[PDB]
């Protein structure tokens, strides 16, 4: 049993909590949650209204596949978003209880070591259940850093070796914690790695809609649309629960290979992962809806707009290509003292760039970096760009 | 491989009946009645709906996968009320799920780590869970036949060879489809065993509140404590489902040994079954309340106590342990030649039993019963059973 729950390793928060631990913040002092990596906003009208109207539903087991209208509501989406990809209802689309169960039970279906044993290769600094989901299904964890300028996967960095057993490969766009988008140069070069090796792409797209002024994320599936690819062996993951602040709800969808989603609804059937209607019926509210997301976006938004030239006082920082996290540069590379000090002298916490991030050959590529998530208020997120510049200046 | 083995798997055996009535249509202006369906069509009650809408703003949390204290501690709460004063430790002896299918379902994964091929038992005929989850999980199962008068199971039938490869053993109870509870004799067997063997002891018992003039099910948790035996190596399974009419609402809990609760706690934050705060709230609504499950019973009691007497007219029947399903011996042994006749005479929807189990060195314990679900409305159910009767006069 234990065997490869042995092989986990502590979470990034719980390696935060025990480098803090004997360093006193100052008395009195109200702690700033900048290391957490989930939003702050609050819950649209639209969605708890819908949720509210259909509980009588509650009362039926309700299908692995789900609804119609709900898989005809992602697939809806998908048009307006990625400016006319089509994308069938009826075979392309899964609703899933919040992508991380479902980033976890497909790698569980994907590795099946008997024997060679599989890898799969994360990008580095990493999303923790890339690993975990990895350990777990009897695979091997394989790491492609993502070095500055453009945080960009290096590919070159896995031999041929790993690359001829490597099952699957995961891409996080926009990344947790850089915010690079992965562009059209970027997927061009992995989907010719899939032509030579044959591995699935499982694209981590749950910050889509968290971007600046227009400048919207390139997808997966649109990429290969753009390249006239087809989608054999791509699936995208995505969530409500960046999107639309319905962390709670655990709701998104899986799209993609039409092949693999079959096999993966059987699956599923039997993992236990079917949506409760009256959640299905808040998701279609939801992905019906863009006024709550534009809204969501103008807050986010402002934040940076203000704390982006706080922080060039003193920091060599840019406003990121999306999501909500600065992936600060720390002057002197020490993260750790970084974290410290932050702590000791403001009570502000920042999560040290190591912790999303193995050891490689080539470094480890969290080193010198810490993680800042705007999550909180404008006022706050200002007050503590101006106290971390004011420690450093 | 996984792929075929999924294509092979049939999760819904009220499905197969279609097949089985390929060509013979019941007749005109006739209602189908659905008896063939082990899931309840009783309304969902406002005590739990009203909690969950109350709560609505907690959406833009995500909940940590342990569960809130105070759902726990409800959990707690019930048990020691339903199991005669039995003390369960909610901080380290409970965990929430999302309906006991993921539940039971995840748990046989973290079991089965396979030269030696490891060993399920259930019982047969069985649960879907119960057969899918061993398999995909790369197990082996095994089958202990319940045959009439108890429908206990029969343990000897399984040879020491595979008791020393055995890993997990399940019980359901009261069980789907012959309405049994395993009894303190039985209980005290399969312990026996477990001492003998060292096998984890899994107990499905989310029929636990569907049963008839005060008799009480009792519960593996109880038997334990009862025969004056630890929770070593024990663990329950139950649900909201059936018990407050919420199958949608995807909540039960896991209860039992400590320290493979640890372990399974650990795996589940990776394969991401934490629970909506609204719905853990919901859930604390519904275990605190007895009223509703009262009413729920009720309905259950008067359709049974119309229903046997009328079927004892023609069949060797008598009301079950509990559950709502008779268990309905067939007189000239063939009950798909049984189920052909009433959907073809009466549009009456039966299960052939042979769907629920499979064969082994001692016949197709299914073979010769159907199941019937009384789920239907009172009038519905004593129509069909006059019907049936007069069919078989
Ligand atoms: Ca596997």
């Amino acid at each position: 049993m234990n065997t490869l729950l042995k092989q986990l390793k502590p979470y990034p928060f719980a390696r935060l909590h025990e480098a803090m631990q004997g360093i006193s913040a100052p008395e009195g002092m109200e702690a700033v949650p900048l290391h957490i990596g989930e939003p702050k906003h609050p819950t649209p009208k639209v969605i708890t209204d819908a949720l509210t109207a259909s509980l009588h539903e509650l009362e039926k087991y309700p299908l692995t596949a789900g609804l119609p209208e709900l898989r005809q509501a992602c697939a809806n989406w998908l048009k307006r978003r990625y400016d006319g990809l089509t994308v069938d209802a009826d075979n392309e689309i899964l609703p899933v209880l919040g992508s991380r169960e479902a980033l976890f039970s497909f790698v569980q279906t994907v590795l099946n070591p008997v024997g060679i044993k599989p890898a799969i290769v994360s990008p580095n600094p990493f999303y923790q259940i890339y690993e975990g989901a990895t350990l777990l299904g009897g695979g091997e964890i394989h790491f492609a850093n993502c070095p500055a300028p453009s945080f960009n996967p290096d590919w070159r960095s896995i031999s041929e070796e790993v690359w001829k057993r490597t099952k699957l490969v995961f891409v996080c766009s926009p990344n947790n914690p850089s915010g690079s988008v992965l562009d059209l140069d970027g997927w061009k070069e992995v989907f010719d790695l899939q032509d030579k090796y044959g591995f699935i792409i499982a694209s981590d797209e749950c910050y889509s809609e968290i971007y600046f002024d227009g400048n919207k994320p390139l997808g997966c599936l649109q990429a290969a649309a753009q390249l006239g690819r087809s989608r054999q062996k791509l699936l995208m993951f995505t969530s409500l629960s960046k999107r639309s602040n319905v962390p709670g709800l655990r709701s998104g969808f899986v799209a993609g290979d039409a092949e693999l989603l079959k096999n993966f609804l059987l699956y599923r059937t039997y993992h236990g992962s079917a949506m409760s209607i009256p959640v299905q019926r808040a998701s279609i509210a939801a992905w019906d809806d863009e006024q709550h997301v534009i809204d969501n976006r103008r807050l986010y938004q402002e934040k940076f707009e203000r704390v982006i030239p706080i922080l060039q006082q003193v920091f060599d920082v840019k406003l990121p290509d999306a999501s909500f996290y600065i992936w600060l540069k720390v002057p002197d590379g020490d993260d750790l003292a970084f974290a410290r000090n932050l702590w000791q002298k403001a009570a502000i916490q920042v999560l040290p760039g190591r912790f999303l991030a193995r050891d490689t050959e080539q470094g480890n590529p969290g080193e010198g970096y810490v993680r800042i998530a705007l999550v909180a208020d404008v006022a706050t997120c200002v007050k503590a760009a101006e106290d971390i510049v004011s420690l450093y200046r």
